[PDB]
C-alpha cells in the first residue's frame, strides 16, 4: 500500500513536526547543562527516538512526484533507492541513542560531542515555513517576520547552552575564573556554580545571550575566560550580520508597499493640484468617482493572463464573451470559426455614467460592442438614437472611413467590449467568404446605409481581389469538367455568380467543351444565362 | 564576473573591510596603552584591568595571545555597539581614539544595512510568484469561472515557478528582429525530424521555423476536444502525448492536427498529455499563407500525408480531396501567375519564377502574363520578361496579340 | 478655441520671436509684462501679440522680449487657421476689430488692403464653399453653415444650388434634408437645366 498525499498522512506530518520542535530545543539543554541523563528523564529520551523511528520505516511507503516527468512514480524499488541516497545515512544516525552509549562506554566526553547531530532535525520546522510561505492566504510580511525571529531566537538559545558548557570545562578548583562562578548580581553569591538548580542556572545563561543578541550589553554577566572571549567574538560578529538581516528584510517589504498604497499616493497628488486652483464643486466628485472606477475595474487588463498558453486562453474567451457576440445583428449569418477569431481580441472596458465615449467629427479608430447598461446618442442638444444592449455601433464609420457625425454619451453603468480597428480588417481580409455577408447585412439593415457605400477602401478593394482570385480556380475547374470538386467548392461559400478579371464566367466555360452534365447544375445554381463579358460574348454564342 | 552575483560580491567586501578595521583598531589600541612608562601603567585601560581573579598586574611579558585576544575582544564589542563595560578608555589619549573609532564605525555599520537591503529589494523567485497569483486571482474569481478550469490555470503557473527557467516573461524584448537567427538555432533540429516534412525544400523549412512558439503542458490536460475544429498546428518536441479507450501514443518528433488543418474536417479525436511535454505551436492563418506562395513545395507535402494515410488511417474522403489538388497542381502554377501580373506584384512574383515553372505556358483559355502586363500598361514589370526571352507573338484563343491591347 | 490652449512661462530677458521671422503660434498674455522692440511699446496683460503676421503671411517685423516674469497662452497656426475657416460668419467680424485696431495703431495699408478684400466678398463665399460641402456629402459640419449660416437657396457665381450637386452623385442620404428647408426644385441655372434632369 502506498499513500502519496492522503489526508491521514498529512496529519501524521504535523504530528512529527511537534516532535521535531521539541527535540531540537531539548538537545542543547541535555548536551550543555547535563553530564549524562538523570533517571527522571529516561522515559522522555526513549519516547523521542521511537516517534522518529516510525518515520524511518513509514517513509519507504510514500510515493513521490518525478522531477522530470511529473508521473508519481509509485515504483517500490524507486522509493527506497531515492531515500538511501538522500537522507537515510544521516537520519538513522540521529535516531541512535547516545545517552545510553556514553554511559555504557565508561565516561568519555568524545562520544557525547557527536550528540549535536540531532540539531539537523530543526530542518523540518524550516521546511514548514517554506511551505506556508508559498500560500497566498497567509500574509507575506507576517511569515517572513516569524521565520526570521525563530531562526534568530534558536541561535540565541543554542549559544546560551554552549556558553554554560564552556564554564564547565574548567575544573571546580578554579571556578572563580569562569564567567558565572564569579557572578554576584545582588546578594546571591553564585559561588557553588553547581547543584544550584536547572532553571536558575538556565535563565541566567539565556538572559545573557538575549541581552547580547539585541546589542544591549548591560555588563553584569560577561566573558572572563580566554576560551569565552574567542566564542564571544564569534557569536557577536555572526549576530550583527544576522541582526542587520532582519532590519534589511523588513525594510524591503515596507518599501514595496501594495497596490492600494500606490493608488492612494496617486489620488493624493492629483487632489493637491486640483485643490490648488480651488476649481469645481461637482467636478471634484466626478473626477474622483472616475478614478475610483479605474482602480476597481483595473483587473480586465491582467498581465498575468499572458504567459498562459493560447489553447487555455481561447477556452476562457468563449465562456465569457461568446454568448454576447453570436447574437449581434451585424454578425448574422457568419461562419462559426470567424466569430471564434474575433472573440479572442475583444477587450473589456467600464464607463461611469455621464461621460462621453467619442465626440462629433472625431475619426473613429476603435469598434465598440455594447454588453451592459444603456447608451444615449446626442446631436444638434436633442436625443434621437438610443443604443440598447447587444447592439454594436461605430461599424459604419470605420468601413466608410467617415468621422462619427452624431456623438454618444453613457447614461447608466455600461460594460463596453472594445475591438481595435487596426486588428479588424486583417481578420476580415483572411476571411473573405463571410466578409460579403457582413457587408450585405449592413446594407440590408439600414434603409440606405451611406449612399449605398462608396468603396475606395483597402478592406473593400482586397475582399474583391481575393474573391475574384477564388473564382479563378472555379473557372479552371469547370474547364476540366471535374464535377466532383465543383460541388465541394461551392459548398464552402463558393459563388457561381462570380466573374474573373477577363469577363469570363463558369457558365461561359461550361459550353466551351460542351459539358452538358455540369451545365444543368449552373442553371440550378441560378446563374445569369445572358451575362456578357468585357468583349460582349454571350454563352450561347460561345457554344 | 557574471557567474557570481552582483550585490553578494559587494556584501562580502563590506564585511571584510569592517572586519579588517576592527583588527587594525585593536592592534593600535594596545599601542596607546604601552606609549606610557611602565611605572604609571595603572592609568591605562589594560594595566588596571581585573576581570575575574586575573590581575593584569604587569601588563607586559604576559604572552602574545592572551594579550591579543583581550584587546581584540574589546574592539569587536565596541564595533557591534554592544558595550559590556569590561574594558573602557581611561586615558585622555585613549578617549580621543575612542570617539574617532566609534563615530566612523557608525557610518560603516549603517552602510552595510543599506547595501544588503538592496539585495532583498530585488524580486525573489517566490516573491514575484505570490504577487502574480494575487493579480490573476482577483480577476479570475471576479468573473465566477468554473471549478474545472481552476485547476488548469493555477497548476500551469506553478510549473513556471517550480521548473524556474522560462526566461522571465518578456525575455527582455530589447533583442532586435535577429531572433530569427536564434529561432533557427534551437527549433530547427526538431522541425526536420517530423515525418510530414520529409523531402521538403530547406528554404521552405527555413521560413516556417521563425514563426514557432514554445509552450508546456502538464500531464492530464486536454489540448483538443472531441469534434472541435482546430486553429493551430502542434509539433511534439519532448514528452509523450496520448490520443483518445486509447487509440495511439504520440512519441516525440511527431505532429498532430494535420488532418483537420488541410481538409477542413473537424478533428475527430481527443489528445491528452501523459507526461510533461515541451510542445511547439503554429498559427493556422500564417501557416496557410506559406503554402499558397510555395506552390511547388506544398504539393510534395501532401504526398507524405497520402503515403502516411495508407500506412495508418486511410481516410478515403480526405484522400479524394487531397488527390484533386495534386492532380491539377501543374495547371495552377500558371493560373495564379496570370493574376500575379494583373496586379503588378514584384517581390513574391520572382518566387514563382525563380522557384517556379515556365511563364511562357498559358492558362486554360490561353493568356500569357505579357498579355495582362501590357493590358494596364505596367511598364515597370514588362521589361523583365524579355530577360526570359518570352515570345512576342503569343496567339491566344481570341485572335489577339500582346501588342493589340496596349 | 479655449480647449486647445496651453500654458507656458517665460523668464525675463528671453526672446520669443526674432526680427523678420515667420510665426507659427498665437500668444495671449495672461499675467506679466511683455516688451516689444530702441523700445516701441509695452504689452500689458489681456493683450495678444503675433497676430498681424499669422493672417497676412507677412513675416513678423518686431522682436518681443520678456521684461518681467510672465505666463502666456499659446495656440497653433494649423489648429487655428481652420476654426475660423469653418466659422465664416464669425471669422469675418474678427477682421473688423483688427481694421479698427489698425486705424488706432499701425495703419498697415498693405495689410488693410488684403483684409478689406476678404470682408468685401465674404457674403459670396458663404454659398461658394456650401456647394463644395454638398458635393462631397458632408454631414456633421454642413449643419454649421446651415444652422449658423446663410440661405442655402442662394446660388453661386455661375448659379448652382446645393440641390443640384446633391442629386449629381445621387446622395440620397443628404437630399432629404433640403426639403425640410422648403428649397425649390424649379431652380434653373444659366443653362436651361434643372436638378431633376441631372439625376
Amino acid at each position: 500500500i502506498v499513500h502519496p498525499d492522503n489526508r491521514w498522512y498529512k496529519a501524521w506530518t504535523m504530528f512529527i513536526l511537534i516532535w521535531a520542535l521539541y527535540s531540537s530545543f531539548f538537545t542543547p539543554l541535555e548536551f550543555g547543562f547535563f553530564r549524562g541523563l538523570p533517571e527522571n528523564l529516561f522515559i522522555l529520551d526513549i519516547a523521542g527516538q521511537i516517534a522518529f523511528l516510525v518515520d524511518i520505516v513509514l517513509t519507504f511507503f510514500v510515493a513521490y512526484r518525478d522531477s522530470r516527468t511529473y508521473r508519481m512514480i509509485y515504483k517500490r524499488s524507486s522509493i527506497a533507492l531515492r531515500y538511501l541516497k538522500s537522507t537515510f545515512i544521516i537520519d538513522l544516525l540521529a535516531c541512535m541513542p547516545w545517552d545510553i552509549i556514553y554511559k555504557a562506554a565508561g565516561e568519555k566526553e568524545e562520544v557525547r560531542y557527536l550528540l549535536l547531530i540531532r540539531l539537523y532535525r530543526v530542518h523540518r520546522v524550516i521546511l514548514f515555513f517554506h511551505k506556508m510561505e508559498k500560500d497566498i492566504r497567509i500574509n507575506y510580511l507576517f511569515t517572513r517576520i516569524v521565520k526570521l525571529i525563530f531562526v534568530e531566537l534558536y541561535c540565541t538559545h543554542t549559544a546560551a547552552c554552549i556558553f554554560y558548557y564552556l564554564a564547565t570545562t574548567l575544573p571546580a578548583s578554579q571556578e572563580g575564573y569562569t564567567w558565572i562562578g564569579s557572578l554576584k548580581l545582588g546578594d546571591y553569591s553564585y559561588s557553588k556554580f553547581r547543584e544550584i538548580d536547572l532553571w536558575t542556572r538556565y535563565t541566567t545563561s539565556m538572559y545573557f545571550a538575549v541581552v547580547t543578541m539585541a546589542t544591549v550589553g548591560y555588563g553584569d554577566i560577561h566573558a572572563v575566560n580566554m576560551r569565552e572571549m574567542i566564542f564571544a567574538m564569534v557569536y557577536i560578529s555572526f549576530d550583527m550580520i544576522l541582526g542587520a538581516y532582519l532590519i534589511g528584510n523588513m525594510t524591503a517589504l515596507i518599501v514595496k508597499g501594495s497596490k492600494t498604497e500606490r493608488f492612494r499616493d496617486k489620488m493624493a497628488d492629483i487632489m493637491r493640484y486640483m485643490n490648488r486652483n480651488k476649481l469645481g464643486r461637482n467636478i471634484r466628485g466626478q473626477i474622483t468617482g472616475h478614478l475610483r472606477l479605474q482602480y476597481e475595474s483595473s483587473y480586465t487588463e491582467a498581465a498575468v493572463l499572458q504567459d498562459i498558453p493560447v489553447s487555455i486562453r481561447a477556452k476562457i474567451a468563449q465562456t465569457l464573451y461568446l454568448p454576447y457576440i453570436e447574437k449581434v445583428p451585424l454578425f448574422r449569418g457568419c461562419s462559426s470559426e470567424f466569430i471564434n477569431q474575433i472573440v479572442i481580441r475583444l477587450h473589456e472596458e467600464f464607463f461611469l455614467p455621464g461621460e462621453v465615449i467619442m465626440e462629433q467629427g472625431s475619426v473613429v479608430d476603435q469598434l465598440y460592442f455594447v454588453c451592459h447598461g444603456v447608451l444615449e446618442e446626442i446631436g444638434i442638444e436633442e436625443i434621437v438614437a438610443v443604443l440598447q444592449p447587444d447592439h454594436s455601433f461605430g461599424e459604419i464609420s470605420i468601413l466608410c472611413n467617415i468621422p462619427q457625425p452624431y456623438t454618444v454619451r453613457v447614461a447608466e453603468l455600461c460594460r463596453i467590449l472594445r475591438l481595435d480597428k487596426q486588428s479588424f480588417m486583417n481578420i476580415l481580409e483572411i476571411f473573405f467568404h463571410d466578409g460579403r455577408r457582413i457587408l450585405n447585412n449592413l446594407l440590408e439593415g439600414k434603409e440606405s446605409n451611406v449612399r449605398i457605400k462608396q468603396l475606395e477602401s483597402d478592406i473593400t478593394f482586397h475582399i474583391s481581389k481575393q474573391e475574384a482570385e477564388l473564382a479563378l480556380k472555379l473557372n479552371s475547374a469547370a474547364f476540366y469538367g471535374d464535377l466532383y470538386q465543383l460541388k465541394s467548392l461551392i459548398r464552402a461559400g463558393g459563388d457561381p455568380n462570380k466573374t474573373d478579371y477577363d469577363g469570363r464566367s463558369p457558365l461561359h466555360l461550361a459550353a466551351s467543351r460542351g459539358y452538358e452534365d455540369i451545365t444543368l447544375y449552373l442553371i440550378q445554381e441560378s446563374v445569369d444565362v445572358n451575362i456578357k463579358d468585357k468583349l460582349g460574348s454571350t454563352p450561347l454564342l460561345e457554344a
